[PDB]
């Protein structure tokens, strides 16, 4: 739809009546076709039909069919207790997903792309989606193109950010009158929009694991309900008898809301990350962030300050006196609203008497290249009141001399001394940056370097020691020659092993063996001199080896990084681009923020990890009890008493969502072979507890084993199983001993609250015909206590250079030699 | 280290007796008693 | 000569398939590898001699 | 007498030569490279 689908001359070229900036009066505009078309707003807060459709399913039918088997509405006992269940699953339920999607979206609000629209006044800015259809639109420098459209007629080239909806990765350079695509960035460029198609044509992990583990606990209660079906049919047990035995089998074993309860966990964290300043874009980046091993973050505004201090410019040079200031201050961009860190000490460090008022007057930009990555270096062309043009050029210091080297060639006197004084500077921990000057056409004088600085931020050096003790090895990325990235590790105590990117072997070798190269890349702890392809090289490189790398991003130039490292950090001052290329959005700059919220990302997979193992446990704990005892003795618990013991396995889980885990020291990572393996020990050491308890009253008469006085066997194993049970959270959520960490007053009230209730059960059995004694019920406290010990002491106990043999070794020398000699051919002699 | 593995020596002690005892049905006095003797055993007070 | 508007996101989806398509061109390796740029077919061109 | 009867070079394989070999050449090669010839 182009033309009959809301599009015409009236919002195309009725657009372009007024000036460039100006914009009045959207009038009537009949349709606002804005927000995200029909995806958040379809079938806007139904709110009543997620309600029924907990209702329906392959477990709520078997529940239903119990309910209306139980004689219909006969007697509110068995069909009260099961109707009870069921709308307990089903409110638990809504209330999770209501809270799971009340707070992504909330996290949402604070991350849309607004843009920007300029009217007659300085109109500050506009929220995303709310922006009438054919209006102008200004995309600068890294802003997501709001509004799908085409170009305005004004005369300028924006290279567009492409390949995420086009195939080229390279620079898709739309000029005039093109189709610009929305939801698309822009390399570089300043030109104006106008919107067609407002809202047409636009063209995790641990949920898979859930699956997974769902459908293992599907396949164990499929055979644990085949035991019990086989062993009535060779009893020729009535209909109705097998029925109760597969309900309540049925009950306990398939988790009712396993995966919304994670949902609710990674929701309740992200939530908590957020108040931490720390935005999270897809609700699989904590798992991503809780699992990463290596943090490449570039230098400049994460482990140091954007304010840089200057320290006596180096005005030894030859005729040039004072000529640094004056240069270096002509190539200011001067908007004082898009300036980088770099311009803005130049200004603030204007304290010069003689000429600094009179060299901001007349100086006329005629051209003014802006700082390219590729080459460190930034170039303008301005008129003076002399009428040269001075062609001002400013960068690293040694490339101003690889400007400068046709005229005036590196004579012995000067180069010496510059290259002894930038060394000597980078010793000092000084960025530098040189100048050179164009008076004629024949005239190349070098005026010396600028000795600027910036001091790490007040808490990187203890964070980088902190960081060291969670697992993580940072490794700094420098645009910055190698000898001040050098001299920066030493201040931040971030070791000095720093490789210069070109010479190492990232992109064109140069002729390093492939199998090391990977591994100087894996081994160090940093690169300097570093351009935009060079970090996407590393980010694969070190995924090669097994790692997961978490990228700090900032700007458009690092977008493709930033998606292919598997936790793309956007960092504080980033782009649109940036942060929408990004995994986690920050909103406070500093490595401490990135170190706490991989802290908080922890805990949260903590809490996750915890509840799974308490889940699939207590599955398989109560499942190989019931099963085995119906198959042995053709005998199961009052189905009564196996609903609430259901029930309170989903009291003392709307819980674990809020408490103080603790985080892991090692980087932590879905190892679903040792999870399952402890999850079916705790479960065994559970059931053999159980059927002790249970062949006791064999033993010794119903009312003379475990129990002392007088009792029944259905409540006491409906106590010992609620206690064994319930009390198994308190090892799941810890690191090593379950006395390490204290639980949350929530958890442990919430669990003491279920123990109370069981021990009520028992001592006036409610749901039986008879009651238990006081010191059978204190009997079977000590023994569960004690199951609860050795369980935790089970759970305790099992608890806890080249990265290559010749075949890895040789793969990523092949792999290397490979791109070599494509690139030596295609080059083609 | 050593004190917490003496501790889930201790435990795994206790367990079987009161297992044993439960198979028994001794009084709770007695298994008590049991349980005092093999607490003052196992566990060393002043190791550290 | 543009690629077919459905060309790129067939390539994509039959790397999701198992395959790895091979491209054969009779023109040098510089336009070879640009168009394998264009298609997101990866960049490993060898000339054939 | 248990008690008493249980009372009682180049050292490393090739995987520990090559490591503190590669461990001194990435430190030379640091310091070559960081020279910036
Ligand atoms: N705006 C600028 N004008 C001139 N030189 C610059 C500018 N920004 C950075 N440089 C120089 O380029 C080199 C590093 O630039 P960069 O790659 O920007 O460092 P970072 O990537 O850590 O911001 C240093 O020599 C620095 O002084
Ligand atoms: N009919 C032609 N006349 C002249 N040059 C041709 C002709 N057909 C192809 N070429 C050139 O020969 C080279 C490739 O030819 P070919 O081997 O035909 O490509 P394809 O095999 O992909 O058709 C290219 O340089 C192409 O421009
Ligand atoms: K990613
Ligand atoms: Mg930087």
């Amino acid at each position: 739809e182009a033309t009959p689908g809301g599009g015409r001359v009236v919002p195309e070229d009725m657009l372009q009546t007024d000036t460039r900036v100006g914009l009045t009066s959207e009038e009537v505009v009949q349709r606002r076709r804005k927000y995200g078309l029909n995806q958040m707003k379809e079938e806007k807060e139904n709110h009543f039909l997620k309600f029924l459709g907990f209702f329906v399913g392959p477990i709520q039918f078997v529940m239903e069919g119990a309910a209306v088997l139980a004689a219909g509405l006969e007697d509110w006992v068995d069909f009260g207790v099961i109707c009870g269940l069921l709308l307990l699953n089903a409110v638990v339920g809504f209330v999770q997903e209501f809270q799971a999607g009340s707070i992504v979206d909330e996290l949402k609000k604070t991350l849309a792309l607004k843009a920007v629209v300029l009217r007659d006044g300085t109109l500050k800015e506009i929220e995303a989606p709310e922006v009438v259809p054919g209006d102008i639109l200004q995309v600068e420098e890294g802003t997501i193109i709001p509004a799908d459209g085409r170009i305005v007629t004004d005369d300028a080239f924006l290279q567009v950010d492409q390949s995420a909806l086009t195939g080229e990765s390279l620079a898709v350079d739309k000029h005039k009158g093109d189709q610009v695509f929305a939801s698309s960035a822009v390399k570089r460029g300043e030109a104006f929009v106008v919107i067609t198609a407002t809202g047409d044509n636009t063209f995790g992990h641990f949920t898979e694991v859930l699956n997974g583990i769902g459908t293992i606990l599907l396949i164990l209660v499929i055979f644990t309900l085949l035991i019990v079906w086989v062993s009535s049919f060779y009893r020729s047990n009535p209909i109705v008898q097998i029925l109760e035995f597969t309900l309540a089998i049925t009950i306990i074993g398939v988790p009712v809301g396993l995966p919304a309860v994670v949902t609710t966990t990674m929701a309740v964290g992200a939530a908590y990350l957020a108040k931490k300043k720390a935005i999270v874009q897809k609700l699989s980046a904590i798992e991503s962030l809780a699992g990463v091993e290596i943090l490449c973050s570039d230098k400049t505004g994460t482990l140091t300050k954007n304010k840089l201090s200057l320290h006596d410019p180096y005005t030894v040079a030859g005729v040039d006196p004072e000529d640094l200031m004056l240069t270096a201050c002509l190539a200011a961009s001067r908007k004082k609203k898009g300036i980088d860190a770099i311009d803005k000490a130049f200004l603030k460090s204007l304290k010069y008497y003689p000429r600094a008022k009179s060299v901001l007057s007349k100086y006329k930009v005629l051209q003014f290249h802006p700082f390219d990555p590729v080459s460190k270096k930034v170039v303008a062309v301005v008129e003076s009141p002399q009428g040269e043009r001075i062609t001002c050029v400013k960068g690293a210091p040694l490339f101003v001399l690889k400007t400068v080297e046709e005229d005036h060639p590196i004579p012995e006197e000067v180069d010496q001394a510059y290259k002894n004084k930038v060394a000597e500077f980078a010793t000092r921990g000084f960025r530098s940056l040189g100048v050179a000057r164009k008076r004629g056409e024949g005239s190349w004088e070098i005026l010396g370097i600028m000795p600027c600085m910036d001091p790490p931020r007040h808490d990187t050096y203890k964070t980088v020691c902190e960081a060291k003790t969670l697992g993580l090895s940072i490794k700094m990325l420098t645009g910055d020659a190698v000898g001040i990235a050098r001299e920066t590790s030493r201040q931040l105590g971030l070791g000095t092993n720093i490789y210069n990117a070109e010479r190492l072997g990232l992109g064109g070798g140069g002729d390093m063996p492939g199998s090391e190269v990977y591994d100087f890349v894996e081994a160090a702890d940093g690169f300097a001199e570093v351009f935009p392809q060079h970090k996407y090289n590393v980010v694969e490189i070190l995924q090669q080896r097994g790692y997961l790398v978490a990228m700090t991003g900032d700007g458009v130039n690092d977008a493709p990084s930033l998606k292919k490292a598997d936790t793309g950090i956007a960092v504080e001052g980033s782009s649109d681009a940036a942060r929408s290329a990004a995994d986690i959005v920050f909103l406070a700059p500093g490595l401490g923020a990135i170190i706490d919220a991989l802290k908080t990302s922890r805990q949260i997979f903590h809490r996750m990890y915890a509840y799974v193992v308490y889940r699939i446990a207590l599955s398989i704990h109560l499942e190989i009890f019931l099963g085995l005892w119906i198959a042995i003795l053709n005998r199961s618990l009052n189905i009564e008493l196996v609903v609430f013991i259901a029930i309170f396995a989903d009291v003392a889980t709307l819980a674990i969502a809020y408490d103080n885990a603790p985080y892991s020291q090692t980087p932590v990572k879905w190892n679903l072979p040792k999870l399952w393996g402890m999850s079916v020990l705790l479960g065994v050491v559970l059931a053999v507890g159980t059927w002790i308890t249970v062949t006791t009253m064999y033993a010794q008469g119903e009312n003379g084993g475990i129990v002392q006085n007088f009792g029944n066997m259905d409540e006491v194993l409906f106590l010992q199983i609620s206690l064994t049970e319930n009390w198994l959270i308190f090892i799941t959520r810890a690191n090593g001993p379950f006395w390490s960490s204290i639980p949350s007053w929530q958890l442990s009230g919430a669990i003491f609250l279920v123990d109370i209730l069981a021990t009520c059960f028992t001592i006036w059995g409610w749901f039986e015909h008879s009651d238990t004694s006081i010191v059978a019920v204190v009997r079977i406290w000590i023994f569960s206590f004690g199951i609860f010990c050795i369980m935790g002491g089970v759970y305790y106990i099992l608890q806890d250079s080249p990265k290559g043999n010749q075949k890895q070794r040789s793969l990523e020398d092949f792999v290397v030699s490979l791109q070599r000699v494509s690139t030596q051919h295609e080059k083609s002699q």
